[PDB]
């Protein structure tokens, strides 16, 4: 089974699912005048992306169409976006979420730290693998292209996804790690910025879990201190957001979630993006930080800036109130 389902999601595999029955109903749904939204929703967020995916193949075979054009023809706004999102292999997605983050005059580095810092060793792989595919240069050669000094030397490295895949803690080498990352900043004048990029970002996370440990002992102070007065810019928050993701990822998220509701306006690329792409790995954990940093749940908080049919297929993936 998939590298790509958690055990903490929203969203689970439809016991009475067929394929025909529901290519039917969506066919029947968009065609004419008038589209039927409420029918779409209904099946697409009650469906796990693995049986979309075999939806998306039956409609191709009994209406000569591809779903995602039907849908984009159809819909328009952050439904839309939201809808097609659904109905994105996960690899595609983060790929396509990754490439649109780099595209244009500006960058969004924080969508770029929110993506390469979430996912797993396994997944980063299979990402760097769709992106080459669709887009036809590596993964690697884009976030080169678009970023510059240490933060584009650390994206790169995780971009690899070479990160320790053990499942092995070892004291001594915390230790170890522990005090290099004190020499490496603390201790002398300037930084050592590649040590702390190759520590943080190749240990597995239960073994910076142990180093941080050991880093507060040596230097009377967290790593997250540290970070904060010896770097600065996105290498600094790349860093952080590391340090964020090792403690509790969901709670990283669960802010990310926080920030895209409020303020100025509405992120709904981040919504979006976070909404899809935890729903079938860890957004029941989201919405339990969420609702435990903040003092109301998620689902509330969908209610209160957003609205209409992109307000209830968000309220749909979102899967209950806590
Ligand atoms: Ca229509
Ligand atoms: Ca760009
Ligand atoms: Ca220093
Ligand atoms: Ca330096
Ligand atoms: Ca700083």
């Amino acid at each position: 089974a998939s590298i790509w389902v958690g055990h903490r999601g929203t969203v689970r595999d439809y016991p009475d699912f067929s394929p025909s029955v529901d290519a039917e109903a969506i066919q029947k749904a968009i065609r004419g005048i008038g589209t039927d939204e409420k029918m779409l929703i209904s099946i697409l967020t009650e469906r796990s992306n693995a049986q979309r995916q075999l939806i998306v193949k039956e409609y191709q075979a009994a209406y000569g169409k591809e779903l995602k054009d039907d849908l984009k023809g159809d819909l328009s706004g952050h439904f839309e976006h939201l809808m097609v999102a659904l109905v994105t292999p996960p690899a595609v997605f983060d790929a396509k979420q990754l490439k649109k983050s780099m595209k244009g005059a500006g960058t969004n580095e924080d969508a770029l730290i929110e993506i390469l810092t979430t996912r797993t060793s396994r997944q980063m792989k299979d990402i760097s693998q769709a992106y080459y595919t669709v887009y036809k240069k590596s993964l690697g050669d884009d976030i080169s292209s678009e970023t510059s000094g240490d933060f584009r030397k650390a994206l790169l490295t995780l971009a690899d996804g070479r990160r320790d895949e053990s499942l092995k803690v070892d004291e001594h080498l915390a230790k170890q790690d522990a005090q290099i990352l004190y020499k490496a900043g603390e201790n002398r004048w300037g930084t050592d910025e590649d040590k702390f990029t190759e520590i943080l970002c190749l240990r597995s996370f239960p073994q910076l879990k142990l180093t941080f440990d050991e880093y507060r002992n040596i230097s009377q102070k967290d790593i997250v201190d540290s970070i904060k007065g010896e770097l600065s810019g996105h290498f600094e928050d790349l860093l952080l957001a590391i340090v964020n993701c090792v403690r509790n990822t969901p709670a990283f998220l669960a802010e990310r979630l926080h920030r895209a509701l409020k303020g100025i306006g509405t992120d709904e690329f981040t919504l979006n993006r976070i909404m899809v792409s935890r729903s079938e790995i860890d957004l029941l954990d989201i919405r339990t930080e969420f609702k435990k940093h903040y003092g109301y749940s998620l689902y509330s908080a969908i209610k209160s800036d957003t609205s209409g049919d992109y307000e209830i297929t968000l309220l749909k993936i979102c899967g209950g109130d806590d």
